[PDB]
């Protein structure tokens, strides 16, 4: 077999069975022979192994000749940013983003903040660790501590207007992750008055592990908007990549809608500007997209997809259903930051609430969400739906998975090739009836 930690577009694994400092040293000699020449930043998140795991990937780096950028505790962003912002070779933030307690991980990237996933450089560096017995060597080069965000928060100052922003009250959810020290050194720089929620860094998650998809965790952004009056709240998992928002009723809003208003905010800035989406979901995006004078182009989902496609368009803006949204000004990558920022500015110019926005575009393209559904056979599944909806002579797309229009309703089938699972999104033009109607139907047929 192979070693388990390594995915398909990161390292995630049980410390230390599946991730321990000596993985972790032979992960930073086989980066060290995977990259361009330069230096290589590194960064960690808030969990308790992920310092001692860093350093072990600087031993490895530094034996084999790499200077090491140590921006120290961090968001998986900044280390993208940085990465690019520095010129360096690569980068590399030890995380465990949203997993529990015994677990660890690390994203890696190249050149600009590139990601090296399986297929371009990550599995080439997993046989190399595999096959690595050598004894560690001593360092040849230096590591420099770089804690200067500076540039950083320009950089996520320079997507808003200041002086159109008005003083919301926000909710801000850190989930005891690393997500409160960037919104604190934002702060004298806005006119906004937060709110905070379980806001220490704390690796023992005395509230529990950050992950605001847990209706659990949810609950407690709700509580502080309504509890408040807030205007909306936000909420992070533990490397704040992802960012979730909640409306001034304290409802959680589905991912879906926010490609379309992150579209909208961005559109205005870069008028006629293309913007990168994914299949799952598809129609409000599409027609938003178009509505604010941009392009919409249709890529799969994925980490990896939707950057390379955002490249080859000079798109400005990408987003997945599933709170993932990238920024061509940003090193093409993902921020859990730019994008409360532009909705803010976006509620603060319109006069208009985040309910008000995000309700009208609910009504008219109701979806199901993502649901999951764990079968004995995969391939057989998703022929059971293809049968029993034949005879409708749905449009079908193999762009991801299995897309199927029928014309007032659409759905999309993915399957996961890591495990016998399928992942079903469905919507349909402003009829909820349809929408409970078909989404049964379709859960009856891939159960049975
Ligand atoms: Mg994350």
């Amino acid at each position: 077999m192979t070693l388990p930690a390594f995915k398909a577009y990161d390292i995630r694994g049980r410390v230390p069975d599946e991730l321990n400092e000596d993985l972790a040293r032979r992960i930073g000699v086989a980066l060290a022979a995977q990259l361009d020449q330069g230096p290589v930043v590194l960064g960690h998140d808030v969990r308790l192994a992920s310092p001692a795991l860093q350093e072990a990937l600087s031993a490895g780096l530094r034996a084999s000749g790499r200077d090491v950028i140590d921006i120290g505790l961090c968001g998986t962003e900044e280390v993208y940013f940085q990465t690019d912002y520095l010129k360096a070779a690569g980068g590399v933030m030890v995380t465990a983003s949203h997993n529990p307690m015994d677990y660890n991980g690390m994203k890696l990237v190249r050149e600009q903040a590139r990601p090296i996933s399986s297929d371009t450089g990550l599995f080439a560096i997993r046989d190399t660790v595999a096959a690595d017995t050598a004894a560690p060597g001593e360092p040849t080069a230096s590591e420099q501590s770089r804690t200067d965000k500076t540039a950083y928060l320009e950089h996520l100052l320079s997507y808003v207007d200041r002086s159109t922003l008005k003083p919301l009250k926000l909710v801000v959810n850190a989930g005891n992750g690393g997500a409160g020290l960037i919104v604190d050194l934002l702060a004298p720089h806005l006119p906004f008055e937060f709110v905070r929620v379980f806001h220490e860094p704390d690796g023992n998650f005395p509230n529990g592990i950050p992950n605001p998809l847990l209706p659990e965790n949810r609950d407690a952004t709700a509580k502080a908007v309504k509890d408040n009056g807030a205007d909306f709240g936000i909420a992070w998992d533990g490397d704040f990549d992802r960012c979730f928002f909640f409306d001034h009723t304290g409802r959680f809003i589905e991912g879906y809608y926010l490609v379309g208003l992150l579209a909208q905010a961005i559109l205005a800035k870069q008028p006629g500007g293309k913007v990168v989406h994914d299949p799952r979901l598809t129609w409000n995006t599409v027609e938003q997209v178009e509505e604010a004078g941009g392009i919409p182009v249709l890529c799969k989902s994925g980490h990896a997809f939707i950057k390379e496609k955002m490249r080859s368009e000079n798109a400005v803006y990408g987003g997945e259903m599933s709170a993932h949204h990238y920024f061509r000004e940003f090193a093409y990558a993902d921020s859990g930051m730019i994008p409360w920022l532009l909705i803010a500015e976006l509620v603060s110019q319109s006069g208009r609430s985040l309910a008000d926005l995000v309700e009208a575009r609910m009504q008219k393209f109701p979806c199901s969400g993502e649901i999951n559904f764990k079968v004995a056979d995969a391939k057989a599944s998703v022929a059971r739906v293809m049968e029993h909806y034949a005879s409708l002579s749905p449009e079908l797309d193999y762009t991801d998975g299995i897309s199927a229009d029928f014309g007032q309703w659409r759905f999309n089938l993915r399957s996961s090739n890591t495990e016998p699972l399928l992942r079903l999104n469905v919507e349909t033009r402003g009829d909820a009836a349809l929408l409970e109607t078909r989404t049964q139907e379709i859960s009856n047929l891939l159960r049975g």
